[PDB]
């Protein structure tokens, strides 16, 4: 257990939006629990909840990341992805993005999204590594309402391997 967020304290902590979307810790909705992190007012597929995790981790290591997701409005099914945003040498114009996992969710049902990931070594100059959830990429002109549904995440966990 290197990092855990279950939201049961009601705290947003260091979670943040990627763009103009809205994050809220809600009560009465959670994965086998009363609280979770809702992302709404999404207007791009890449809007979604993000948190910096590099400080929790040993550079060079392999770790297992998992989280639970759920959505409860719009289409009968929808894909959610779990991804990493990486920064090197504090260069914010050349961020890297890598999807680590994706699953099809059924409306109203919690599902686990997980994978092993690699934490780059110190000598790479890695300066940020953030996990985030999103829907599959579409260019801004092609985005539809089903792509920008609000969704919940909960029980975010990173474990040693
Ligand atoms: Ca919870």
């Amino acid at each position: 257990a290197l990092f855990k967020a279950d939201f049961e304290d009601g705290n947003i902590g260091n979670w943040r939006a990627r763009g103009t979307e809205k994050l809220e810790v809600v009560s009465g909705i959670g994965h086998n629990s009363n609280r979770s992190l809702k992302t709404s007012s999404r207007s791009e597929t890449y809007h979604g909840p993000l948190v910096e995790v590099l400080p929790y981790l040993q550079k060079g290591s392999t770790v297992h990341i998992s989280f639970w997701a759920m959505y409860d409005e719009g289409p009968a099914t929808q894909v959610i992805n779990g991804s990493l945003e990486k920064e090197f040498n504090r260069d914010t114009a050349n961020l890297e993005y890598a999807m680590f996992a994706s699953t099809t969710l059924n409306k109203g049902q919690w599902k686990k999204i997980e994978a092993d990931i690699i934490v780059p070594a110190e000598s790479t100059g890695i300066s940020g590594l953030r996990m985030y959830a999103e829907t599959p990429w579409k260019q801004s002109s092609e985005v539809t309402e089903t792509d920008t549904i609000p969704f919940y995440v909960d029980d975010v966990q990173i474990t040693a391997t």
